[PDB]
């Protein structure tokens, strides 16, 4: 397909700049406190969003590449604390779907993670998932597919660590944007998809670890997306 | 001038909606804007939905879409100031996410990267709110507010909130995210909400009990506001 626009979204200049850096016709929209990078991505055009950290800075970057840009998918990149056990840091998590691990509106009788007027989790895109997994055996990386939960606050171990695994057993990694992207994807009816690599597991070592292996998280993830991006424009 | 307001649940924006004149609606995004006149005023009111990311996103298009001059975020709040009952009155002086938290990085707690520890509400529309609720005779107090995606009912959640915001005057889930959009785009905020509740475990028994009034009396305190705002 040569019309379509891959949208990109990464959080921090150290997960953006890689992929920034590929960009062909390069050109930067600033707006509300964001960058877009507009251009080609070895011809297929994609858009290029720095968010900042947070639910909040997402969703209001989130919302305004949709507007400004309208891309026809989404995927989200950066790294995560990694929750499976097969896990290690570099490896790959594709998110089946993406849930809030701090919103608790359970008094009203919401399941946990679940905000009032929202389905309880939000589901990636099928087609960009298999996608995902193409690229993931074509580069021969280590990776797991699973539920991706998002809040406002870094894992490091101790009460912040046990909660989550004790709400989401079967959560494969924690951050801090997905959910709040997914969420906004949903609201506009677009496809979304997670795909982050391990850069510490969330314990009490993960603020030593993520500042060793942030760089080795985001060269990985994004080989991915260029992968990934490569894939879903022609095959 | 046109006035932004934002309110989560249909019951905090329904009085309001039912006054504006030259009314029109836009749904975008999930969301609801009902544009026209309140009171003579013109004024742009959005039903963002419940929590942070949905406020976020409503208070984005509302900003893009009707270009307010400056936002009034509305609704119910939890009170925690000793001397608030339902019904009462909150002003912010600030906004405060309670349930951020970066501070492995170095950053203030609440604080998240890039932007600063809290968002301070506007001093003139603090001002005419003040001036508002003297007139009005209402009871009502002014300060930090804070916000997060959890419905705070006593215990650790209640604990927590007090450990790191000791003078949080009143806690709800919309109200920094609203700030932090607008800090983004230099829009001017301030946030008048109602107590429902005391935050404490019986939280949800009042909040049923009282939402009523409070949707009541903020919505007063907002039409006093924009009409104040608007001809002094
Ligand atoms: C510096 S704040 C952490 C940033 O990296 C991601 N992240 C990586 N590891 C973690 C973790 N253990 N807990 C929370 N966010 C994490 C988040 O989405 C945010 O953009
Ligand atoms: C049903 S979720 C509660 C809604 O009312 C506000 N609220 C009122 N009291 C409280 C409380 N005690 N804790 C959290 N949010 C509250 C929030 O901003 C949200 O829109």
């Amino acid at each position: 397909e040569f019309s379509m626009k891959i949208g990109i979204i990464g959080a921090m200049e150290e997960e953006v700049t890689l992929l920034r850096d590929k960009i062909e016709n390069r050109q930067t929209i600033s707006l509300g406190g964001c960058e877009i990078y507009t251009g080609q991505l070895n011809g297929t055009e994609v858009a290029l969003l720095k968010s900042g950290i947070g639910k909040v800075a997402a969703a209001l970057g989130a919302t305004l590449l949709l507007e400004h840009c309208k891309p026809d998918v989404i995927i989200n990149t950066g790294s995560a604390g990694g929750l499976a056990p097969t896990l290690k840091v570099g490896d790959i998590v594709v998110s089946d779907e993406a849930r809030y691990h701090d919103a608790d509106v359970t008094a009203f009788g919401y399941e946990y993670g679940q905000l009032p007027g929202c389905p309880a989790g939000f589901k990636a895109d099928d087609k960009l998932i298999a996608a995902a997994e193409a690229c993931i055996a074509e580069l021969n990386l280590n990776a797991v597919r699973g539920l991706i939960v998002s809040g406002d606050a870094f894992i490091n171990g101790s009460v912040g660590l046990a909660k989550i695994r004790h709400n989401f057993p079967q959560a494969i990694a924690v951050e801090m944007e997905a959910t709040a992207i997914a969420h906004v994807c949903h609201n506009f009816n677009v496809p979304f998809v997670v795909v982050r690599a391990i850069s510490n597991v969330a314990d009490q070592q993960s603020h030593l670890s993520f500042d060793e292996f942030l760089a080795v998280a985001a060269k990985q993830s994004s080989l991915m997306v260029e992968s990934l991006v490569q894939k879903l424009a022609h095959g």
